[PDB]
């Protein structure tokens, strides 16, 4: 796949090169940071929320050894040489973010389904078509992708059918969260229409970064996509898992679970 991607066709400043090398590791280590976090704080969540922030801590670690493979296979695929980084294998390719998604998108979905207090067949079906539909979106674009460097016409329509999942997935979550809000204890029935939002713009950056190829097809496009999907993982993945787990202390200390009422108090 490493020569079926526009990172394959070029060499590499410096500057170019680093930087990329840098917002990869500082991925790294903001979500194995935010795994220590949400490690610590599942003690204060209450039995039938803690599953939520157990995905978070799934999700961190997930990300964080993703984004550890690229940033190596990245500075094993390239050398500086005759002054810049010169293509020397075939190890850097974007697909295994891809089959990351696979697992961490149900996971996210996932804990979201919790807070809702889903539970039971509801859960359960609901979490089959979720799924189903996100599996539809990642495996369409991964194969869309393997065309960015050959077939931009085939990149698109692969999108486009990525598109109508992501779009069928998205009424789901958002027909799911409206109707349940008045579930909502201590409050945060207000604060999971942010999470939508939040998604909503997160998510959406996703597709914009499968579309560089058709308009920035050179080096700092390149760095463009790396730049977009470190502000959509640390967004999707971090500050999502957070509000999370706010939600799920809020509502387990409205619930009467005292940790989390002591924990709150602390604080
Ligand atoms: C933690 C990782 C997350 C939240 C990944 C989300 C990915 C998407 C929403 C991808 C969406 C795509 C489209 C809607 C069309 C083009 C192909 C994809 C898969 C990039
Ligand atoms: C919401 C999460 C925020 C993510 C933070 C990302 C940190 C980097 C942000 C901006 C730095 C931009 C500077 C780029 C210089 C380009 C160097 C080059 O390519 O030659
Ligand atoms: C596709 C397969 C989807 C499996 C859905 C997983 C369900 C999550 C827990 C809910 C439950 O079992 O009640
Ligand atoms: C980039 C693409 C953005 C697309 C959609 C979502 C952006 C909106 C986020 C604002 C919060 C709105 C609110 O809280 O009511
Ligand atoms: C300016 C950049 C803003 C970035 C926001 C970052 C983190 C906020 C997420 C933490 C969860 C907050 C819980 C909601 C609440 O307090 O009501
Ligand atoms: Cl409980
Ligand atoms: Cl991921």
């Amino acid at each position: 796949n490493s020569m079926k991607n526009i990172e394959s066709l070029f060499d590499y400043s410096a500057g170019q090169f680093e930087f990329i090398d840098h917002l990869l590791t500082m991925g790294v280590g903001v979500h194995f940071a935010a795994l220590i976090f949400f490690l610590v704080v599942s003690q204060f969540v209450a039995p039938k929320y803690r599953i939520a922030t157990a995905l978070s801590c799934i999700v961190m670690v997930s990300a964080g050894l993703i984004l550890n493979s690229q940033a190596v296979m990245w500075t094993d695929a390239y050398a500086y040489v005759d002054g810049s980084y010169q293509l020397q294998d075939l190890t850097f390719s974007n697909g295994y973010r891809y089959v990351n998604w696979m697992a961490n998108i149900p996971c996210l979905l996932l804990q979201l389904l919790i807070v809702l207090n889903l539970k039971g067949k509801e859960l359960f079906s609901t979490a089959t078509w979720l799924i189903l539909a996100a599996w539809g979106m990642i495996i369409t674009g991964y194969v869309g992708q393997l065309y960015e460097v050959d077939d931009i016409a085939q990149l698109m329509i692969w999108g486009a059918v990525s598109t109508a999942f992501f779009v069928v997935m998205n009424w789901i979550v958002g027909t799911k969260i409206f109707k349940n809000r008045a579930t909502m204890l201590g409050g945060t029935d207000s604060t999971i229409t942010k999470v939508f939002w939040l998604m909503m713009f997160a998510w959406t950056l996703y597709p914009i970064a499968y579309l560089v190829p058709a308009f920035m097809n050179n080096a700092d496009g390149v760095v463009l996509r790396q730049l977009l999907f470190t502000i959509a993982d640390i967004s999707s993945k971090v500050i999502y898992g957070l509000m999370i787990t706010y939600i799920a202390i809020q509502q387990s200390a409205a619930a009467g679970y005292v940790p989390a009422q002591q924990a709150l108090g602390r604080i």
